[PDB]
């Protein structure tokens, strides 16, 4: 029969066997990382799927631990009466394919003995929604009511949506667009490239080795953490100011910091210490090929063509998906009546951190479902 | 005598001997590169000093050629009859303090006969204007009519505008803030940290070795072109198209690139042969440094203290130095009377490419200083 969901911080290794990936490519003997919140009901028709970004994970809410390096990244969403409110519904999350925080990626150990390192296969988000898919037939679940996701956690909620409209009720897409962007793929193709140059990446074959790029994935966290904040925030918190430590300001024209420099190498420092490089890099490929419309007559036709009821909400001040993107989505998609516009200072990262806003929008997209 | 400007192609190189910087910091020997356009008046009172942005230089208008690895980085702005009049101002530019174009920088040699590498002080904006006001000294001039930049050049033509508003009569900012921004000096600080960890860096002290950190310097090179360029622009120009070579599209489901990242690769290369790892990093922290308001009781005292006419000019799409700080300086600055606008799609780039919008403003700030 199904295999057993998970509860909490317990994390569920799914196998979904041999896959086809959209190259054509075949990833053998692949596992699915899942977690779970809430009561699954007895028609298995109250599951709320959460989609997680691009250096995100499964584990959605709750504390840190040895089995979660970072907390959750969504707290306060899942919960008794919260947003998604675990007294009806039914959260499930996986790791995404590619990933490194339990599903298989660069970083698993392969038929043959050995990490895949170099040669795990460029994946597309259509190949981790399909995962995904899998991964809930595997535990009886075969439709969703609901599929929410921020960022590249947006791009996988609406690819799921245009891909399985018969399988899902509601679809909740936030700063995200259509397809990957020239300035997008610019500055992801500039952090796989500092990966890449770093003398420890051994051509992704570093896994076991003793050694890691993480001066490049350093690098490559840096310029997108940047990409992922507002710019006046980041001059109202920082501008200028030179760092201060317990007993007064650093100096920054002599051994000192800036505050805002300061606050980048620890980003920085601490992401190096979480996070997989080859990985980084599938993920990053992963998200240069976001395009609704391939094979499907173009991203107006693909998103004319998808009934679901979505919710899609842009944020102000976002200059790594800018509004302009939602709000061509909230007029192509015909089950959306509206863009929702999330007002913040805090860039991209409003998704994460505007917490009343998101559970408005997560709970009118439960309402539709 | 004073010594004499030169014309046209022509570097004149200037000593104006050791200078102490803001920092208490001492460089030895320090020599200017200068270009020079059109004939300085019997009163040596119409100089419009031009100020070149962080990776240009002395050559203003002009072919690359034998002594120009780069053609004019603002061609037309210079001339007879165009926006700097070369038939009523003398124009005049340096490569800035710091650079590596002829003016003292990293590279120069040091007394001891190797480069200054990572002996070169740290500089700023001040130190860099300081430096041009000694060099315009000793070849006899000791005002100007109008001071002129965009970018890293707005920045030291509004520092010399509140430095010397007494030998100044007019000056155009364009496309800069009054100090340095937190995005600015968190993208600047990535920029430096890319060339500063290539393995080749060698603490800066690479010359002569036979490596050098290129591949650094050619990943800040990409990271500030994105910050110059507009993001409308790049997704209608490349959007995720793949690239197109002699033979055909790439494929980016195997090892080909996609059309924007081969643009920015190709940026990258050409930019390593033609400029220097440690002055970039030198240059870029000056701009980390550039504030109007230090030691002055801040920006607004600042500029609200400056009686220098000036036109103000911000570009729509720019994404480093954006539209609202240019709103700052137009409303604080007394002598300017509202912001410039320029519309382009182009970004921070805008300033190099919109020939109509940049002539008009200069030809605005000319006006004044008459
Ligand atoms: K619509
Ligand atoms: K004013």
């Amino acid at each position: 029969g199904a295999m057993a969901l998970p509860q909490g911080d317990e994390i569920a290794y799914v196998p979904i066997g041999s896959i086809t990936l959209e190259s054509g490519a075949v990833i053998d003997d692949v596992t699915i990382a899942v977690q779970s919140w809430g009561e699954l009901s007895p028609r298995r028709d109250n599951v709320v799927f959460v989609c997680h970004a691009l250096t995100a994970d499964s584990h959605v809410v709750g504390p840190a631990g040895p089995d979660h390096i970072t907390g959750g990244w969504w707290e306060g969403i899942i919960g008794p009466g919260a947003a998604i409110d675990t007294d009806h519904w039914c959260a499930v999350a996986t790791n995404v394919l590619g990933g490194c925080r339990g599903t298989t990626g660069p970083t698993s150990l392969a038929r043959d003995g050995k990490p895949w390192g170099s040669r795990f296969p460029e994946v597309s988000v259509r190949d981790q929604v399909n995962a995904d898919v899998a991964a809930l037939a595997q535990l009886g679940i075969t439709e969703v009511a609901a599929v929410v996701g921020g960022s590249m956690g947006g791009a996988r909620a609406l690819e799921w949506a245009v891909m399985h409209p018969d399988a899902v009720r509601a679809a909740l897409v936030l700063a995200v667009g259509a397809r990957a962007t020239g300035d997008q793929i610019g500055t992801q193709s500039t952090q796989i490239a500092a990966i890449q140059t770093d003398p420890d990446w051994q051509g992704g074959d570093y896994h076991g080795s003793g050694r890691s790029p993480g001066k490049g994935l350093n690098l490559a966290r840096r310029i997108a953490h940047l990409t992922y904040r507002g710019e006046v925030e980041l001059d109202t918190r920082f501008g200028n100011d030179p760092q201060v430590g317990p007993d007064g300001p650093e100096d920054p024209w002599a051994d000192g910091r800036y505050a805002v420099q300061s606050y980048l190498e620890h980003q920085g420092n601490k992401f190096v210490r979480r996070f997989d490089a080859g990985s980084y890099v599938i993920l990053t490929e992963s998200l240069n090929r976001h395009d609704v419309g391939r094979g499907r007559g173009g991203v107006e036709k693909a998103l004319r063509g998808c009934p679901v009821p979505v919710v899609v909400g842009g944020i102000t001040s976002d200059r790594l998906y800018p509004l302009r993107l939602q709000e061509e989505l909230a007029d192509l998609l015909p089950g959306c009546t509206g863009l929702r516009v999330v007002e913040s200072v805090h860039g991209h990262d409003a998704f994460l951190i505007e917490f009343d806003a998101v559970s408005e929008l997560v709970r009118e997209t439960l309402a539709l479902a």
